[PDB]
């Protein structure tokens, strides 16, 4: 009897299509629809609605409800939604907890703006103007009364703001009432209603988290509704945020997360574009994913996936997000230090190398830097990529520290760390290169154990470190600085580890062989003679 929900049961079939008038006096919008006008001309319907929602509000029994009653409540709520009466923003707290903002309002049909609020009668006739059908001001009066009656009712608090009506039946019927077809009749509120239903059902699930089966069902429904076609981009974005939230709330849904990562994040494209991950919302999405890296259940899968790390490499190439990725990585390494599993090393080291390779923009600034310094002039705003340069330095420091706190390496990761430090040592940036050589020297002299069963021969250390780098010196003029740094590090490491006694003169023999490989140009030869004098000095010193 609420004259809003009905069933399929004059000479013109015209159902009076929906039109909206927004006026100009203040900011007040009035929808005019067939359901709206029928509600405006039915006092009995107004009484029925107010009493029905009062009864729903007071009813302190979840079990005494029926399935048909739940369906009727949902249908009334949805009908008020589609008539532009019920405010779509039902749960502002959930939107603020995430970083979404003001669910897409169900758009009206063909709309007419009424600048003047007054009566009609003999006016605006025989002088062009007009033309639209438009409400006859009685429909306008009725629609105003309809909005007033609905606001006098407290639908939002009556149904959801009860804390006892929110049981599995409500979420189930809300999901089952969703629409999966874009009919021409309901084209104006398809995506909006999808988002509204998803958000409201997720909020109601938040109110009752200790229902595992309901969680699985709601996740399945959300995924099925998301994989549909003909959805605008913003709908896909919001549903992505909702999907990651639901995955976080549940306990063991590894397959769904795999589907999310692979299908949505890696393959979509042109949707998860550059700007999407910098909109205050992509940051929330990424923070949710990284927090999901720390959980009782979603740990082992998120470690050994290689598609998670492929996506991490994709998002760490983005200029703005690099600092956030580095902060997450650094916190994970410092706090528990268990993110580095037995097989995770190459991926995380790749992420570190990517965040340390900002020497591109470093030398981009350095171009004009050297252009103005080679002249007798002055530059004040220095290192426009100062954030990027400091990030690269912190990444190299993170690698240096990463060579520690494990103590059970396989020497493959040792070679990898040394190679990564060298590869950054090739970098154009002067500060980056200097930090790389300094930290590589420090790590080599006081961070790798010499007489360990893992690696008990410094020859292999040198030959998996500097030797592989110098074997690829085919960069023409760029080889001179790289070789000078390589040999300088070699000499320093050789001296430092000789000063601590030790044995295996094959170390000396191999270093001599490397020097012979670079014996040309005689500058390396004089360096060899100098370190030979240093060798004699160390001989005397260790003797006495």
């Amino acid at each position: 009897g609420t004259t809003l929900i009905n069933s399929s049961h004059a000479f013109e079939y015209g159902p009076m299509p929906l039109v909206q008038i927004k006026f100009e006096d203040t900011n007040t919008e009035i929808p005019v629809s067939t359901d709206a006008v029928r509600f405006g001309r039915s006092f009995k319907g107004q009484l029925n609605t107010v009493v029905f929602f009062r009864i729903i509000r007071r009813n302190k029994d979840p079990k005494i409800f029926s399935k048909e009653l739940w369906l009727n409540i949902v249908n009334i709520i949805l009908t008020l939604y589609e008539d532009l009466i019920l405010s779509p923003d039902i749960f502002p707290d959930l939107q603020k907890r995430l970083k979404l903002s003001n669910l897409p309002k169900p758009s009206p049909e063909i709309s007419i703006n009424k600048s003047k609020e007054s009566k009609g009668l003999l006016s605006t006739f025989a002088s062009y103007l007009k033309g639209d059908e438009e409400p006859t001001e009685e429909e306008i009066k009725s629609s105003k009364k309809a909005m007033e009656c609905i606001k006098s009712s407290n639908i939002a608090a009556s149904v959801f703001g009860n804390e006892s009506n929110i049981t599995a039946d409500l979420i189930k019927t809300l999901l089952d009432s969703a629409k999966t077809e874009k009919n021409a009749d309901n084209s104006r509120y398809f995506e909006a209603e999808l988002l509204f239903i998803i958000e409201l059902t997720i909020a109601l699930f938040l109110f009752c988290k200790e229902e595992k089966e309901l969680g699985k069902f709601i996740l399945q429904k959300v995924f099925q509704l998301s994989h549909t076609k003909g959805l605008t981009k913003r709908t896909v974005r919001r549903m992505l945020t909702y999907k990651i939230l639901l995955i976080s709330l549940c306990a063991d849904q590894t397959e769904y997360l795999s589907k999310l990562i692979n299908d949505e994040l890696l393959k979509k494209g042109d949707i998860f574009t550059q700007k999407f991950f910098a909109t205050n919302q992509g940051k929330e999405f990424l923070k949710r994913l990284f927090s999901l890296t720390e959980s009782e259940f979603y740990r082992g899968f998120l470690l050994g996936n290689e598609n998670f790390w492929k996506f991490l490499r994709k998002v760490t190439a983005m200029k703005e997000q690099s600092e956030s990725i580095f902060e997450y990585l650094n916190e994970s390494i410092k706090t528990d230090s268990n993110i580095l599993t037995n097989e995770n090393f190459m991926w995380v080291l790749g992420l570190l190398d990517e965040i340390s390779s900002m020497g591109a923009v470093g030398n981009h600034w350095e171009i004009e830097y050297k252009k103005l310094t080679e002249s007798g002039h002055k530059i004040d705003k220095e290192n426009p990529y100062k954030k990027s340069i400091e990030l690269s330095l912190k990444s190299i420091q993170l690698t240096s520290h990463l060579l520690e706190d494990n103590n059970d390496l396989r020497k493959n990761e040792i070679f990898a760390i040394i190679q990564a430090l060298a590869h950054q040592c090739i970098n154009p940036c002067k500060q980056i290169s200097e930090f790389a050589v300094v930290t590589l020297e420090q790590t080599l002299i006081n961070k790798i154990e010499i007489p360990t069963n893992e690696m008990e021969s410094v020859e292999e250390l040198i030959e998996g470190g500097l030797l592989p780098l110098l074997n690829s010196s085919e960069t023409q003029e760029d080889q001179k600085i790289l070789i000078s740094s390589i040999l300088t590090i070699i000499s320093n490491v050789y001296l430092h580890y000789l000063k601590l006694g030790k044995t295996s003169n094959e170390t000396f023999l191999k270093i001599l062989s490397i020097f012979n490989k670079f014996v040309e140009d005689s500058d390396i030869e004089k360096k060899l003679q100098q370190l030979i004098l240093d060798k004699k000095s160390i001989e005397k010193g260790n003797g006495s």
